[PDB]
């Protein structure tokens, strides 16, 4: 066949590199009457993106002519796939055009094919390194309209582009977009923010008057931890790298940061999206008899990830810490209810009287052992959120199929309602429980400031914020 032997020569193409000789198959399978695929053209724009940009010469046909296969692929109304995006990204940073970048999502909607985040970064981040604010934030509202929501990085390089033009509204639309969407900010972004308000540029954006009142109400309105009615105060920023204590009091300027209330409505929604999940990726029978065992036991103050308990900080599973940890979540209950242990059946162990305790708790509708081959780490997770308790884990639940939770709700759900254990040598475990303040960039009523940073593990280390508040 035609379409294969091209195919498998475009593969081979790939395999070594052959720009040259990808771009004279393209041509002779047009000279040949050859329909090209969405897999065909996929090859091309892969192939055509490990083509240097020139310094001293006119464009090379690599680059100059994917950008000519993109567009013929557009206009052939050939399907996108994820490797399109992908690949239709690699030729603009190989490109550096921010210009060119954009136009190619601006032909992707011409055509009804909604971009994706990683197609709108060569134009935006190109833009923001050229200083160009004015395109950067053309390509903000084209994201905001084709409803992409931005990530840190892009978050960041719109923070920068609106400090180096002095434009203090953008950065502070951009700080609460930060807040809003992201919460706890990297270490460069953490940075470029202390910068910012020991500026010029901030010292001199504020005003001394304004209603009290439309503050009032705007916190109110916001959900509480920032109003949105701009810059207060006036004169120069105190900003200090401190530290919040147990209570959400700020060390610097004892301003005790807000606890945030999250809507019984998200966390329904975010219920649904988790069960949808689990089912595509579970033996829906097995999901859907844990659902029936679960309305049938509770209720529960707190479920425990049993292989997490048993294994973190252990080189073999420990029933020890398993056991502690339950005796020490029965403790903390008001009414002393057992905790809801969720455990793989090849553990339910070796010596009589653990596993006795083990049948014990069982018996007393306190554990359930997740079928062979399950991931139980959807069934610790629906537990749960559904019985509205604490979950008692020290899994990090950033990485591998917890991306699919997605990165407004859940981490907030978290943080709420996640318990971890710390031992020490002198004290042993330690249950530490969610904190009493939300841990997100917040704005007071008064205009100051606290900005937290963003860790691997806050419990190893102590979490630095940055506290900026009106010396006068
Ligand atoms: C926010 C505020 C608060 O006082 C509190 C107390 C106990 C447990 C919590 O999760 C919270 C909270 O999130
Ligand atoms: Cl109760
Ligand atoms: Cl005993
Ligand atoms: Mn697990
Ligand atoms: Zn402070």
């Amino acid at each position: 066949s035609p379409e294969a032997l091209l195919k498998q020569k475009l593969d081979m193409c790939s395999k070594k590199g052959d720009v040259l000789e990808a771009l004279r198959l393209y041509d002779e399978a047009r000279r040949n009457g050859v329909q090209l695929s969405q897999y065909h053209y996929n090859v091309l724009l892969y192939v055509c993106s490990l083509a240097e940009a020139a310094t001293e010469s006119s464009p090379n046909p690599g680059l100059s002519r994917g950008f000519d296969i993109f567009k013929q692929m557009i206009v052939d109304k050939v399907v996108p796939n994820e490797a399109t995006f992908t690949n239709g990204a690699r030729l603009a940073v190989a490109k550096d055009d921010p210009e060119m970048a954009f136009d190619m999502v601006k032909q992707m909607k011409a055509f009804g094919i909604q971009p994706r985040l990683r197609s709108y970064g060569p134009a935006l981040f190109g833009f923001c390194r050229k200083g160009d604010a004015d395109k950067a934030y053309e390509v903000d509202a084209h994201m905001v309209e084709s409803e992409v929501v931005p990530e840190e990085p892009e978050l960041a390089a719109l923070l920068k582009v609106s400090m180096d033009t002095k434009n203090a509204d953008k950065v502070y639309k951009t700080l609460q977009r930060l807040r809003d969407l992201v919460r706890q900010v990297s270490k460069s972004t953490f940075d470029m923010i202390e910068e910012w308000f020991k500026s010029e540029v901030a010292t001199k954006t504020g005003v001394k008057k304004w209603d009290v009142k439309k503050i009032r109400d705007a916190v109110v309105s916001g959900g509480g931890g920032w109003h949105g009615q701009g810059w207060l105060g006036t004169g120069k920023w105190n900003v200090k790298r401190t530290e919040m204590d147990e209570n959400g009091v700020c060390k610097c300027c004892k301003e005790k940061l807000v606890c945030i209330d999250i809507n019984p409505v998200e966390t329904e929604t975010f219920a649904a999206s988790l069960t949808r999940l689990a089912c595509e990726r579970e033996v829906k029978a097995n999901f859907n008899q844990f659902q029936e065992w679960l309305e049938r036991h509770g209720p529960f103050d707190a479920v425990i990830d049993g292989a997490n308990m048993g294994l973190v900080n252990q080189r073999s599973f420990s029933f020890f810490q398993l056991n502690n940890t339950v005796q020490r979540c029965q403790q903390i209950s008001p009414s002393k209810r057992l905790p809801l242990v969720i455990l793989h059946k090849s553990r339910v162990a070796t010596y009589p009287k653990n596993r006795a305790l083990l049948e014990k708790w069982k018996n007393a509708g306190a554990l359930y052992a997740t079928p062979p081959g399950s991931n139980d780490d959807w069934y610790w997770l629906y537990a749960a959120v559904s019985c509205k308790c604490l979950l008692v884990t020290n899994d990090e639940m950033r990485d591998h199929l917890f991306q699919l939770l997605g990165n407004s709700f859940f981490p907030r759900w978290k943080e709420k309602h996640q318990v971890r254990i710390s031992v020490t040598r002198e004290d042993g475990l330690k249950l530490n429980m969610p904190p009493p303040y939300s841990i997100v960039i917040q704005e007071s009523e008064d205009g100051t400031w606290h900005v937290p940073m963003s860790v691997e593990d806050d419990l190893q280390t102590s979490r630095q914020w940055l506290c900026a508040k009106r010396s006068k």
